[PDB]
């Protein structure tokens, strides 16, 4: 370990966080060490911020307006009625002598505030505001209670998504499968008012309705609005898979963009594999030490500081075998990620596993870290393998007894992949899938298998198992198991060992 005034000298990063928090954690650092720690911390949110304040706790306009409560509102001044009226809870806290007497006197300067203090005298809120299509309303309401549901008139859930909000509304309610007198009334948002996100969502809500011309219509909106090649691929799949228009299939097959999307499209059109780069450097190492965390939190600031000139300057620093993440790091920036990057580094530690679980170890490194041995995550998931520390010492200390075992172990490749080996040894038992393997790789078994466990999800049906991978119930994990999915294919392909992806998709069938 390194000690608190060896830390305070390093720069400021997720690294240095994370060593604090190490410190913190074990009771290891004092009262006057912890005084200006504040500033030493890159960033200052979650279990560091929380263990800080144990030792440390933490707008003079405004001071004057916290003083009154409930039952003073009426005799503070209006900027301070305004400020405190901000908070629902407080508006629900007040009565309802006072709310309408507030509602009088913010008529004219904030008339969305006098509808929702005359909302809250009513034993439904959500339904006053719906009757009075205040929109600005309709958010603040759903964001104080995810449990209002009604039925909503075409008017307004047409005016619903010219709001912010509406994008990740219309997504956690679609996905967690909630609220659903909100997702029916989606049905009549007309495709004209909604694009990218939005309107891929409601295609998938749309589907499961059943309405499938509806869903298409909302599909190709996405497809012509968003702008990541990725997205559009996902958007013109679903046009494909409910219209199955040639043309689509092709544009698919013709993507830019390596995804499962563009990969499948490729195999139904007999259509070459794509361009896979090939990095293969002669000089086995140099002086730089990839197991320093340090040193890469310093390095990385300076490639992402880089213009053209320096980042090849840059590249032949790390033109090793054991900098080959950095080297492919530094390269897939001096191509703006236009070429396809699939290294398989320290394999000397992998080649005895068989292809299959070569390829899953690869897929899920690539994503985790882009295989960085010292990768930090903002929850301080460490090394290529990105291990949070409590499963790191589980695995290390309790079941295979590593003698001297510290978590930063997890920064050796060498452990990164045997945990990682171990890890997906007892996933892979219980799930089958390497897409399931993906989900609870990241958001643990317990929620994978709440969710194959619905007699809703991976089961038979028109449009699964696609359906059912829009519909995983977070955001993160639906995203982390396509994209593992397609550096699976990948790797099995770079190794020898293609699979057939019509057979995965037709194995997530349960």
């Amino acid at each position: 370990q390194y000690s608190i005034e060896k830390l305070k000298k390093e720069e400021n990063s997720l690294a240095k966080d994370y060593y604090i928090y190490r410190l913190l954690e074990k009771n290891k650092i004092s009262k006057k060490d912890a005084q200006d720690l504040q500033s030493h911390i890159f960033r200052y949110i979650g279990k560091i911020k929380s263990e800080l304040e144990k030792i440390i706790p933490l707008n003079p306009k405004y001071a004057k307006c916290y003083t009154y409560t409930a039952n003073t509102i009426l005799d503070a001044n209006l900027t301070c009625q305004s400020v405190r009226l901000n908070s629902l809870v407080f508006i629900a806290s007040l009565n309802s002598k006072d709310r309408t007497t507030l509602a009088q006197t913010f008529k004219n300067q904030r008339p969305d505030l006098t509808n929702l203090l005359l909302a809250f005298n009513t034993s439904d809120p959500m339904s006053y505001i719906v009757q009075k299509e205040d929109i600005n309303g309709f958010f603040k309401l759903y964001n104080y209670s995810k449990k209002y549901d009604l039925d909503l008139n075409t008017s307004l859930v047409n005016k619903l998504p010219n709001h912010i909000g509406f994008k990740d509304f219309a997504q956690n309610i679609i996905i967690k499968k909630e609220n659903p007198k909100f997702r029916h009334s989606m049905l009549e948002i007309n495709p004209e008012n909604v694009s990218e996100d939005s309107a891929f969502y409601l295609g998938v809500n749309a589907l499961t309705y059943d309405k499938t011309e509806l869903a298409y219509d909302f599909f190709k909106k996405a497809a012509q609005s968003f702008k990541s090649q990725s997205n559009k691929d996902n958007a013109i799949f679903w046009m494909w898979l409910i219209k199955n228009n040639e043309e689509d299939l092709k544009t698919l097959s013709q993507s830019s963009s390596l995804n499962i999307y563009s990969l499948y499209a490729k195999e139904l059109t007999n259509t070459p594999f794509p361009k896979i780069e090939s990095l293969n450097p002669s000089k086995k190492k140099n002086n730089f030490n990839m197991q320093d965390p340090f040193a890469w939190q310093k390095i990385n600031k300076q490639i992402r500081d880089a213009n053209a000139s320096q980042l090849d300057v840059l590249a032949k620093e790390f033109d090793t075998q054991e900098t080959l993440p950095i080297y492919a790091y530094i390269l897939e920036r001096k191509n703006n990620f236009k070429k396809h990057y699939f290294i398989m580094p320290y394999y000397d530690n992998i080649k005895d596993y068989n292809k299959t679980r070569q390829a899953l170890i690869l897929a899920i490194a690539r994503q985790e870290s882009r295989f960085i041995p010292t990768a930090i995550s903002v929850s301080y998931a460490l090394g290529m393998m990105q291990f949070m520390p409590f499963l790191a010492n589980h695995i290390g200390e309790k079941e295979l007894k590593i003698p001297n075992f510290d978590q930063d172990f997890m920064f050796k490749p060498e452990i990164a992949y045997y945990f990682g080996n171990y890890h997906l040894n007892y996933l892979e038992s219980r799930l089958k899938s390497p897409l399931f393997v993906a989900y609870a790789y990241n958001g643990g078994i317990g929620f994978t298998n709440r969710m194959l466990a619905r007699n809703d999800m991976f089961k038979t049906g028109k449009f699964e198992p696609f359906l059912s991978m829009e519909l995983v119930p977070y955001q993160e994990s639906r995203i982390y198991g396509k994209k593992v999915l397609a550096n699976y294919i990948v790797y099995r392909h770079l190794l020898n060992d293609s699979i057939k992806i019509s057979d995965i998709f037709e194995n997530l069938i349960q």
